């Protein structure tokens, strides 16, 4: 379980590889991939995520919600500062 | 919550990178990008920070208050040896 997807330019919608996704409370960061995919494992519960690329404006997604089962999908889309 | 902003140099204004911020009692520093900027979360608290980045004199800064909501704004001056 945990939270999956992708982070995306807002602008082209393109993946975006080497950002990084936090989670509140928890000092463990991950890196999105080469197509801008992640897959975050967490027990179930409920967390803010906070997602943050250099030329990027940071993105914080509140109360995101994991359940037992198969990962919650969830894209971000991330505005650049332009 | 957290802190962001940027590590600059103190002659030139431009942002460094490599530089790293250590915040005491916390493991995994943080590590500026390719013109300065820096992250990280932080529950709400008060932070000692130590900055260092090799041939620059290291930085010192006390009782960073981090609150809820928005990371706290705060940049940091290196003067190079």
């Amino acid at each position: 379980s945990g939270v999956k997807g992708f982070v995306k330019d807002s602008i082209t919608g393109s993946g975006l590889e080497n950002a990084t996704i936090s989670v509140a409370g928890i000092n463990h960061n991950i890196t999105t991939g080469r197509f801008g995919d992640f897959y975050r494992l967490l027990v179930p519960g409920t967390y803010n995520l906070t997602v943050v690329l250099t030329g990027y404006m940071p993105l914080t997604v509140t109360n995101v919600v994991v359940k037992e089962g198969p990962a919650t999908e969830v894209d971000f889309s991330l505005r650049p500062h332009h």
